[PDB]
């Protein structure tokens, strides 16, 4: 499924990530935006091996387990195909227990470089929540 903008938004929140560790909701769509295009069957090897799996392109080394990435740990304990689903849930299950890992969101490189210190709030203008 490739969300829209506000729907993403809309299932987000109602999964409870609009302010989770202090985020507002427009961190998050950004993220997403940036990371997979809004397509929950995004994936993308990275060099060490490794592959970034769903909407919020979360990483097989250390929070799910493909099968495939030598050293991985899987610390949300699910398989790296379930972050691929239409329903967000897993993803957003997952992602709650990164950025709380200690780095908040900069676990996203791409919130990081793309997201970080921008007007995010953009991101969920004219939404209905």
């Amino acid at each position: 499924k490739v969300f829209g903008r506000c729907e993403l938004a809309a299932a987000m929140k109602r999964h409870g990530l609009d302010n989770y560790r202090g985020y507002s909701l427009g961190n998050w769509v950004c993220a997403a935006k940036f990371e997979s295009n809004f397509n929950t069957q995004a994936t993308n090897r990275n060099t060490d091996g490794s592959t970034d799996y769903g909407i919020l392109q979360i990483n097989s080394r250390w929070w799910c387990n493909d099968g495939r990435t030598p050293g991985s740990r899987n610390l949300c304990n699910i398989p790296c195909s379930a972050l691929l689903s239409s329903d967000i849930t897993a993803s957003v299950n997952c992602a709650k227990k990164i950025v709380s890992d200690g780095n908040g969101m900069n676990a996203w490189v791409a919130w990081r470089n793309r997201c970080k210190g921008t007007d995010v709030q953009a991101w969920i203008r004219g939404c209905r929540l």
